[PDB]
């Protein structure tokens, strides 16, 4: 009939409606790109070792769907991008152990299929028949929703070479199929799509298509021969048990994260508690002049978590943009509905990037991550895990911890701006650090823009350069007159530049932070 | 029918056949066919079966409202299912309605005239906020809207129905 | 017939009356959440050693049955409540004795139910045996009335977790039995309900219900199976002696009152007698700025009270926004109809 509503799309011009679905959540969002995060975890789905890239809109699908508080502990890491997904991008580094398998196709001369399974890292080889092989990457085990390929003949092209169109479908559990995406592939070596695209079955794959590669004998290609089958599923995809995880694992996804070629100026520990990933993060955080968020095991009690952070070695005169945190406060899950307990770097980088989108021409870098009005925890029903315990507030700050408060409206906030710096100096708050790593990024951009040119315009440029950011700094609020008149002058920044010789020209700047205004202390007195 | 014609603007079609004040049966003289056997509630309504009760002025009525889903879901209601299909309808002549067309014109159109939808159909009481705030926000009804390829724009909404008052358990109790 | 009338719900669409009840009261209020008032104290039922939330319509239910007055001294404090319920909430702390246990039901892996109970605070392991236990936390003995566990197959799921409906029942002592609510459980470790919610026992039972807990043991449960069982009761709960109480269990229940996130204004003594317990009450509310309304013992004559006040160590320039109250006065219990004498906290803090 004409009046009919079919249920999912084929080739024809129509509209169709799904049938109603229950067991699903949907989320949208502009993403703002003003200061993007990354950091290593374990998750379902996505490539392993290589950077993926995570919006608002499809954190859900190429992370996967979250994980289960029941099983073990590898629940962390989505919850702590999800508190962080609100605010900008991601650049999320997955790693696995080394018993995860993906499964992979296999196909004959005569076109019988053979399943298979393979681990990761290990290259696909082909032996002496067995043409070709197909095999998904995304690293979905493909066993709750189950992938099927479906291939049929199609038309052959003008040079004669055979064409036959491949579909891959989903099934979920229920039974309903849902077709993912289809192609025209042959296993020619130069048979072209009509539209002048490529068909070749390797290079039609990586090209065009977003969930499945393969491999092709250059031997055995020539006479090789393919049939019509249907149905075809992946069996033998798992990811073996993503709780206990070696720490070569973690340096490794590190070293990767390290070598990204992405703009990110904030790394967020998602999660990892190991001492040697936290250590080799802050390596990283203070080689590209960024500031990190980790923290520590929320589990620990007060009297342990002091020492803690001195296991970590992030204390010290070198690391001093990272900043731990603590949080021993059990809370709802928005998906589980259970009592779940995970950390505090998402919501503190979120406080981050809501001060640093008020000002716009450099951003506002000299507001500090507390307050009522920018840090709010606010997950459901708050419920701290040990009552009896009581902290301490003056060893807590000795050791450099920050702490959490209450607000106004109830809701549990970040009262503390404590960087990882043992010395007693200015820069052992956060805003200071994030400010002069801000000026540094500047001016790096500036010199990179004003290299390799001859003599006689780079005083000048450099001059007018510098002192064009720094005046756009202060009139932003960050930098301040020196509250000490007399020996510093009433001046804001203070420039100087030199040339050495034939090269390696240096230029030096000063300047001065602005107050936080941290402890307020009130005395009421009667006059009777 | 009789539930349908009390709004007007779309139809209201969250009511479900039952109660006395639309479903009443009132042919004549009704009496049973065989008064000794009785029937089974708990296993008449496990085979999804509807039943019939008796009004206040004697007249017997139509007191089901259980369609033949097996599962216990929510859509296993009667109004559910076809507040669901109602919505999938007019979606469906608004699609028809923007149907080959240039673009630059078809996002804004259709994301306009699936909010305007919803929020009539808001207006009229079949959607209410959650039940579950804090995972579910508290938005009635979400929408988005993206395109695939040179075809095939695709439109996902969600909302979320009423309740029905089926069972009542009353419980007096002597204040002596 | 379609004109019968049943007695309790069942899954059909219908409305049913109960059996005409004598010995049950009602009562009705709007809470006004103006100040909110906390305190200490010693009941039946409700979770021992944390902070709960008392309005003015489910104090009869999470704080139990009122106690009586024979039995010993420990029904002040549900007076007290009473007393200062019909002006706002509240944020009581229940303690209880060591020797206070709740019943434990442990089921085999063949599905042979074996009775138990256990003291507070310990956690509750398994042997060897014995797949997974179920254990309730209302605190309630399970005396006075009586819990009983129904457990029944149920329809597999798409995956084929084998799922079963596990009913929790309320026998009272005439004989009338009341279904409190029903839920789908399964012990996979993914089995998802057709809603989308989880279907794990603990994760269930941790998530939607408000009476029952569960510890699964994570070896034997891939191979564990399940039966069909009819009353299954709760069997050796028992709160020991409410009377007789150390003065440890009120300091660390009097510190788990101070580290509560929740705003109050105003701590109540709640029929606290000990002087250690009054001296940290003191402390909290000179902390938080609010003021206690704490009393003395009222069966102190005349002579003796003004001692008692400085042996407290209220007293003094530090506890400044503290008060005493003595009642040397005997009225007519609004429950038992019997000559009882209470403290006069909840009266002041109702004049506030």
């Amino acid at each position: 009939s004409q009046y009919s509503i079919q249920q999912s799309l084929g080739n024809a011009s129509g509209v169709a409606v799904s049938p109603i679905n229950a067991d699903a959540t949907l989320s949208t969002g502009v993403a703002l790109n003003s200061s993007l995060w990354a950091g290593i975890g374990v998750f379902a789905r996505g490539k392993p070792f290589t950077v993926l890239a995570v919006t608002e809109s499809n954190y859900e699908d190429v992370l996967g769907e979250p994980l289960k508080p029941s099983s073990g502990s590898q629940f962390e890491p989505i919850r702590h991008v999800y508190e962080a997904i609100q605010q900008t991008s991601g650049y999320v580094v997955r790693a696995v152990p080394d018993d995860a398998k993906f499964p992979i196709i296999m196909f004959d001369e005569s076109g019988e299929p053979a399943y298979s399974a393979l681990p990761y890292g290990s290259e696909i080889e082909l032996d002496s028949g067995e043409a070709f092989a197909i095999y998904v990457d995304d690293g979905d085990p493909c066993i709750s929703p189950t992938r099927e390929l479906t291939i049929e003949t199609a038309t052959a092209d003008s040079a004669g070479n055979e064409r036959f169109l491949l579909k891959l479908t989903q099934t979920t559990s229920l039974g309903v199929v849902t077709t993912l995406e289809t192609h025209t592939v042959s296993l020619a070596e130069e048979a072209k799509d009509d539209m002048g695209r490529l068909c070749y079955l390797p290079t039609a794959l990586e090209a065009r298509s977003k969930y499945l590669r393969a491999v092709v004998n250059e031997e055995l290609i020539s006479t090789a021969k393919v049939t019509n089958k249907k149905s075809l599923a992946f069996t033998g995809g798992t990811n073996g048990d993503q709780s206990k995880i070696s720490t070569a694992a973690y340096l490794r996804a590190v070293k990767v994260l390290n070598n990204a070629p992405y703009m990110y100026t904030a790394v967020l520990g998602l999660g990892c508690y190991d001492n040697a990933a936290i250590t080799a993060l802050g390596k990283i955080c203070a080689d590209r002049l960024i500031d990190g968020f980790f923290d520590v095991k929320p589990t620990l009690t007060y009297a342990e978590a002091l020492p803690a952070v001195e296991d970590t070695g992030l204390l010290g005169t070198d690391y001093v943009s990272c900043s731990v945190y603590h949080y021993p406060f059990s809370c709802k899950d928005k998906w589980t509905q259970s009592r779940v307990v995970f950390g505090l770097s998402g919501v503190a980088y979120a406080a981050k990037a809501r001060g640093v989108k008020k000002n716009s021409d450099v951003g506002g870098w000299h507001y500090s991550p507390a307050g009522e009005e920018r840090a709010v925890i606010a997950r459901a029903s708050i419920q701290p895990l040990y009552p009896e315990d009581t902290p301490d507030e003056e060893a807590m700050v000795k050791g450099r911890l920050n702490k959490v408060s209450v607000g106004t409206s109830g809701q549990m906030i970040i009262d503390d701006a404590l960087t990882c710096c043992t010395q007693d100096n200015y820069l052992h708050f956060q805003h200071v650090p994030s400010l002069m790593n801000a000026i540094s990024r500047f001016f790096v951009q500036l010199a990179r823009q004003m290299k390799h040119s001859p003599d006689g315009i780079t005083a000048a440029g450099l001059t007018k350069g510098m002192t064009k950011l720094l005046d756009r700094f202060v009139a932003s609020g960050a930098l301040v007159a020196p509250r000490d008149p007399d020996a510093d002058g009433t001046e804001p920044y203070v420039l100087k530049v030199t040339q050495a010789e034939f090269d390696k020209w240096e230029v030096v700047w000063a300047c001065c932070p602005t107050g936080v205004a941290r402890r307020i202390q009130g005395v009421p007195l009667l006059i009777k």
